[PDB]
């Protein structure tokens, strides 16, 4: 029974971390993005979400993440997502000591018009699709200008 730590997400972004939806501290780690010249259009990245309340997921029950680093791959073919690895993080931003669930299972699915990351991963592909590379400058602008 461990009493429940309210955080203060800094409201300030730090540099290279896009914000990925309007008024919502979850963002696209901009370091993260990579492409493989053998497999073109699927975009690598983590998703990184600073957290509101303190998760006790240390082995020290005291000890607690302020973030999360979503390891996600995005096929901008199919605009099929997966979700491949979680880890939490106790510095904000996805930074310092690493806590994760063991052995975990990559799950799938498909962005349709109604999705909440179909708009983000829309501008990412479209983006990528004008010179099959990320510029990450005009991503920035695009999801802030989006916003
Ligand atoms: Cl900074």
């Amino acid at each position: 029974e461990q009493n429940d730590v309210k955080l203060a997400p800094p409201t300030d972004v730090r540099s290279g971390y896009i914000r990925l939806v309007k008024n919502v501290n979850y963002y696209i780690d901009s370091e993260s993005i990579w492409v493989d010249n053998q497999e073109p259009q699927i975009v690598h990245f983590d998703a990184v979400v600073n957290l509101d309340k303190g998760l006790y997921v240390y082995p020290e029950p005291k000890r607690y993440a302020r973030s999360v680093r979503q390891y996600k791959i995005l096929n901008c073919a199919n605009y099929h997502l997966t979700q491949v690895r979680t880890d939490f993080y106790d510095e904000f931003w996805g930074q310092g000591l690493r806590a994760a669930p063991k052995k975990q299972k990559k799950h799938t699915l498909s962005l349709t018009p109604d999705t909440t990351l179909y708009n983000a991963a829309q501008i990412i592909c479209a983006n990528y699709g004008e010179a099959f590379s990320v510029d990450k400058k005009k991503l920035a602008a695009a999801l802030e200008h989006h916003h």
